[PDB]
RNA sequence: UGCCCGGUGCCGGAAGGUCAAGGGGAGGGGUGCAAGCCCCGAACCGAAGCCCCGGUGAACGGCGGCCGUAACUAUAACGGU
């Protein structure tokens, strides 16, 4: 239910109460899009990175 | 109680430009036999105002546009002009 109310004259009250339901019916008819997620890149040689020096110095003792 | 003094206003500026009456008369003219009488008249000097230089917003006022860009969507902290 639209309703078109401001210009003295009809026949472009019609043109505004026209086109508020095409561009209306638009609105609601297109959603959103492709495509999630993004994979990590880097984890090869970040954490591998820190995989490093755990394991090296993790032969020591003791606290 | 923010930013803008280009515009308008007001305030300041003993310089410069313009600028009226008036001053000044180079030079020209009417007339008379002539002394002369009469009229134009350049340079130049000659206010305020305006120009020009600045100040000023609790003075009048004014406080943008397009385009791109992030873990794919969205949006755009970031950029370009
Ligand atoms: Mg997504
Ligand atoms: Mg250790
Ligand atoms: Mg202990
Ligand atoms: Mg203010
Ligand atoms: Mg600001
Ligand atoms: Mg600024
Ligand atoms: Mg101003
Ligand atoms: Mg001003
Ligand atoms: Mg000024
Ligand atoms: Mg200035
Ligand atoms: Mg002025
Ligand atoms: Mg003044
Ligand atoms: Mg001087
Ligand atoms: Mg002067
Ligand atoms: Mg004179
Ligand atoms: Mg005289
Ligand atoms: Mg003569
Ligand atoms: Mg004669
Ligand atoms: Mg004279
Ligand atoms: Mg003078
Ligand atoms: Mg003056
Ligand atoms: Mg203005
Ligand atoms: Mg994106």
């Amino acid at each position: 239910v639209i309703k078109a109310q401001e210009y003295r004259s009809q026949e472009l009250n019609r043109e505004a109460a026209l086109a508020r339901l095409v561009a209306m019916i638009k609105e609601l008819t297109t959603e959103k899009k492709a495509r999630r997620p993004t994979r990590p890149t880097r984890a090869s040689k970040e954490r591998r990175l820190a995989s490093k020096a755990q394991k090296s110095s993790v032969k020591a003792m003791r606290g």
